């Protein structure tokens, strides 16, 4: 479904000037609508009290006009991050091998606190994974083919999903069931998460009162081995007064799962992640702004991050069910025909399932080929086991955006559903020929050969997401919808509304204040 909406800015308007009517529109419909139903009299009365006053309040908001809340970027920062500029691949292509090697030291010591307790849930199998890769060699050895450590590696890490899964789901339920149903272990394990809950709305309300007063940015910014003890859900090893919570996310880089995975097989799990805090959380502490948020709104908020964490899940059992016996048979039939041994795993073997690197399931950037930073797009990818994927771009001088579904993707190790859909092709076609014929406050537009007719975005790179993928097509559909979200993200020098934009995409956005309820 494309959509082609211009995007809001503060300067607009200016100005239409009635100004109210809106009291004199209020009451006209207010009293056709009693003049339906049977006329005017119960309010006269009680209710004509509501009715005064919420047209009061509606009048002073009207009395406002445009007007600038403050909004916050829905992500704990924490530690030495920044939001990267989505327009220079230098910049956000090293915020991935930084956050890589951030992650690698820090899960490093959950699998030193916690590796004989880990080694009882899941446990004989993780460890081998791990000595497979940085272990030293040369015992016991022998036992053992690659492909079998690959599908150890899989199984394994597919039984970490389906620990961090079902006690997500359990935690969910708990919360949901309300005191008299609740048995004891799980009033234990609402308390306990309660309590986090209790320590995150504290330190996000003290984060808030200190923001200045119409700023955009992210709403808070905790170092993150800190945070991670106030907020996760649900660790998966009991913490016996270490600290290193052993989050599961933690334990399946613990161990180097994904990264052996990727290099036995060719494939790429990077991808497979989980917001560091869910956003909805963030949100739902935003908007009750110091009255202890109900059991259900957190429920809520579990079952939303819980999603993510699903999805991984379906990924995972994607790639064991549907790729890895694609895997086998492609293996042992490069064996045959020119074997190429099948003790170790052949690259040959690996670059059979070799997806385009523009198509791996991430957010990706493209610009315009000419000259403005004013023209780019994303294309966002999803997951391969559910392979959709959507474009969304900007022209961020003749204010305009441009959302599509695209289609379907039919490469290596995509799942195949039905086509949409247009091709990224399409949709950018559209999106820069409408981008140039467009301009008339530039000339020597396009300047590139032959006067048009025509162009091509020039590719730049791509990060990963860490919400779900709809949460991110939710966030693309909130960017192209809500004016108030588009005024207040689309502020600063050109450079940080990208940036703030990419921010809103990649996190969510929640702009702050309240509203009141009408009646009729």
């Amino acid at each position: 479904g494309k959509v082609i909406r211009s995007l809001n800015r503060f300067g607009k308007k200016v100005g239409n000037a009635l100004t109210s009517n809106t009291a004199k529109k209020i009451y006209s419909t207010i009293g056709k609508a009693a003049e339906r139903f049977a006329e005017s009299e119960i309010g006269s009365a009680a209710i004509d009290g509501l009715v005064q006053g919420s047209v009061h309040s509606i009048i002073t908001g009207e009395s406002y006009g445009e007007s600038v809340k403050q909004a916050v970027l829905l992500n704990v920062l924490g530690s030495g991050e920044e939001i990267p500029d989505p327009l220079s691949p230098g910049e956000r292509g090293i915020q991935a091998k930084l956050k890589e090697l951030e992650d690698e030291q820090r899960n490093e010591l959950v699998r030193l606190k916690y590796n004989d307790k880990i080694k009882e849930k899941f446990g004989k199998e993780l460890e081998e994974v791990y000595n497979f890769m940085n272990g030293e060699a040369n015992a016991e050895i022998e036992d053992e083919k690659q492909f079998d450590i690959l599908n150890k590696a899989v199984t394994s890490y597919n039984k970490i999903l389906t620990e961090e899964d079902l006690q997500m789901r359990r935690l969910a339920t708990a919360l949901q069931k309300e005191i008299g149903e609740r048995t004891h272990a799980e009033t234990v394990m609402v308390k306990e998460y309660r309590d986090k809950i209790d320590a995150l709305k504290n330190a996000i309300e003290v984060e808030r009162d200190g923001m200045q007063e119409e700023a955009i940015q992210e709403i808070a910014g905790m170092t993150a081995d800190v945070l991670e003890a106030a907020s996760e859900e649900v660790p998966l090893i009991g913490a016996g007064m270490a600290t290193a919570v052993a989050t599961g996310r933690a334990i399946e880089g613990a161990y180097k799962l994904k990264k052996v995975i990727n290099a036995l097989s060719g494939i790429d799990l990077t991808h497979l992640r989980t917001p560091k805090i869910e956003p909805s959380v963030v949100s739902t502490i935003l908007e009750y702004r110091a009255k202890e948020i109900p059991d259900n709104a957190l429920a809520v908020s579990v079952l939303s991050k819980n999603r993510a964490i699903q999805e991984n899940h379906k990924e995972l059992m994607h790639i064991k069910n549907e790729i890895l016996p694609r895997f086998k048979k492609a293996m042992d039939e490069e064996k045959e025909i020119c074997g190429i041994e099948d003790k170790v795993i052949h690259p040959k073997v690996m670059m059979k399932f070799k997806i385009p690197r523009a198509q791996q399931p991430q957010i990706h950037v493209y610009s315009a080929p000419w000259d403005s930073d004013d023209v780019f797009f994303f294309h966002c990818i999803s997951h391969h086991h559910a392979n959709e994927s959507f474009f969304l771009g900007f022209d961020l001088s003749i204010d305009l955006v441009h959302y599509e579904d695209l289609t379907a993707h039919w490469h290596a190790l995509g799942a195949a559903q039905t086509a949409a859909g247009r091709t990224l092709t399409e949709a950018y076609r559209e999106f820069l020929n409408l981008a140039i014929s467009n301009a008339f406050g530039t000339q020597m537009h396009t300047r590139r050969l032959v006067r048009s007719k025509t162009v091509h975005p020039i590719y730049l790179g791509s990060l990963h997401y860490d919400i779900s993928f709809s949460d991110l097509r939710g966030n693309a559909q909130r960017i192209v919808y809500d004016d108030e979200l588009q005024m207040h993200i689309l502020r600063g020098p050109i450079h940080f509304q990208r940036r703030a934009i990419l921010g809103a995409l990649k996190f969510g956005c929640k702009v702050l204040g309240d509203r009141l309820d009408v009646p009729l």
